[PDB]
């Protein structure tokens, strides 16, 4: 029966960014009303903290509580790739639950990013498909946007990262445009970012420019 | 009751008449106490046990893995038809719900693109090929790539995702050493979805000056 805890990891562009604040969240559902004290206990690679910001109880339409504990990570100590633990006791349970999250181990792998214009066949339609192949990336934690003259082209989609068969990971994204803006001759940028990526970001831009 | 899994058939499976679909029911976390799981079948709510309960299984921790299956028809599964699988174990409550089916909706076909490497992976000793699927409904879908053929093996498929018309799309991103791709030879993506002109499409890649 009884309280179950889920631990959260951060954004991997929060992670990235000195300007973004990179958190890790515990959360615990079904917590009973006769024994609704929860006690977070972090640690930082076996470390005990005591930085981290717990929010007063919410109590949920299932008549069950519900708790979250928040972490504040310093980005370097994250891509160093520290242990972050916590730890749930509540007196309705034998042991008190551990959950325990990191970034992935490996040694990281810088990503390769290929732009790849719309197939032939499919200028007949009045949509196309610009794609964005990020291959070769580890750990598999990343962000992909799209953007046309300094402004965020917002009718895309990536697919999740896919394990290769040389252990790294791949993914591909495609903004689809209205066929006459990829007519006009405009540039399109897929922007990239990594920890493996110099300025954990890099951006390659498409267009179409046939003669030579 | 211990955890209790219901599995579609596979695309492929359910594509080509030739192929046997099944669906699946595996049974978690029964425990040596009082192990002696039943598993009933109904489809569209009728009595069937064309079903072949497999011999138990037991697994990693104190627990067992037990598993039914079923042998499935092309069409009532195309068709809809809810596939549902009752599991009666005394060690706990009642018996066990799941019901399976196809996704609903109308089936649309998938568009097919081959796109090329980009110049700039020309630069390294593999290349990638890439085959867009896009605009199909359901997700169920299966992707293979072929020379001459004979079947290309380096090749990894990204599963569907829900575009924003509610289609689905995917990429196949089949490796090769850019010596190959040079030549000329020609590269195949063949897709299996329901909504295609006998169940499969076929798109060719090469080298054009
Ligand atoms: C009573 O009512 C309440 C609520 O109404 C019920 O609570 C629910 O209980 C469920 C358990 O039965 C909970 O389980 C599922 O939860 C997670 C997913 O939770 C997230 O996503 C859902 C939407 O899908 C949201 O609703 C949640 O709020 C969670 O959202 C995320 O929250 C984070 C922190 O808030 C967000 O982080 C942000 O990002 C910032 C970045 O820096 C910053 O860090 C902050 O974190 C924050 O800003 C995050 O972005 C949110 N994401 C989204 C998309 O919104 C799900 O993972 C669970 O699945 C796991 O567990 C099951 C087992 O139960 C596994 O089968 C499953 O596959 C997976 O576990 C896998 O296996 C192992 C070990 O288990 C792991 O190691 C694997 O990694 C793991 N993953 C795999 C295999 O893929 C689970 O299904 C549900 O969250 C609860 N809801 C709420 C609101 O809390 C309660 O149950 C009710 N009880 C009863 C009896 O009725
Ligand atoms: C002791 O150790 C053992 C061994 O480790 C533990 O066993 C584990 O038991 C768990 C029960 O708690 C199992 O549940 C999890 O997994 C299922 C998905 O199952 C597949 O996934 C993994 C791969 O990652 C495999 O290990 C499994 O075996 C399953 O493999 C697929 O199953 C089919 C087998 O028939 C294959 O297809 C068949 O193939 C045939 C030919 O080969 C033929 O073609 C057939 O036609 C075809 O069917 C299929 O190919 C297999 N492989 C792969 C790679 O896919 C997962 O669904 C569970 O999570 C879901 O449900 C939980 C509820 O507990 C939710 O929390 C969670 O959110 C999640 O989704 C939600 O679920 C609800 C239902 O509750 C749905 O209605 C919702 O829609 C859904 N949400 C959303 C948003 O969609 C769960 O994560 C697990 O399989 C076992 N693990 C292992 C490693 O074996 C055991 O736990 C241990 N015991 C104790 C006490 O600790």
């Amino acid at each position: 029966g009884g309280p179950s805890v889920f631990l959260f990891p951060p954004k991997p562009k929060d992670t990235l960014m000195i300007s973004r604040t990179p958190e890790v969240t515990c959360v615990v559902v079904d917590v009973s009303h006769e024994d609704p004290e929860v006690k977070f206990n972090w640690y930082v690679d076996g470390v005990e903290v005591h930085n981290a910001k717990t929010k007063p109880r919410e109590e949920q339409y299932n008549s069950t509580y519900r708790v979250v504990s928040v972490l504040t990570v310093l980005h370097q100590d994250w891509l160093n790739g520290k242990e972050y633990k916590c730890k749930v006791s509540n007196k309705a349970l034998p042991a008190p639950i551990e959950k325990t999250i990191s970034k992935a181990k490996g040694q990281p792998r810088e990503p390769q990013v290929y732009t790849l214009p719309p197939s032939r066949d499919e200028l007949t339609k009045n949509q196309v498909s610009l794609t964005c192949l990020v291959k070769g990336f580890y750990p598999s934690d990343i962000a992909v946007e799209w953007e046309s003259n300094g402004q965020p082209e917002n009718n895309y989609k990536t697919t999740p990262p896919v394990l290769d068969s040389d252990g790294s990971f791949f993914l591909y994204s495609k903004l689809t445009v209205d066929k006459s803006r990829w007519q006009q001759g405009n540039v399109f940028s897929c922007s990239v970012m990594h920890e493996a990526l110099h300025n954990h970001y890099t951006q390659k831009s498409l267009s179409l420019s046939p003669g030579k």
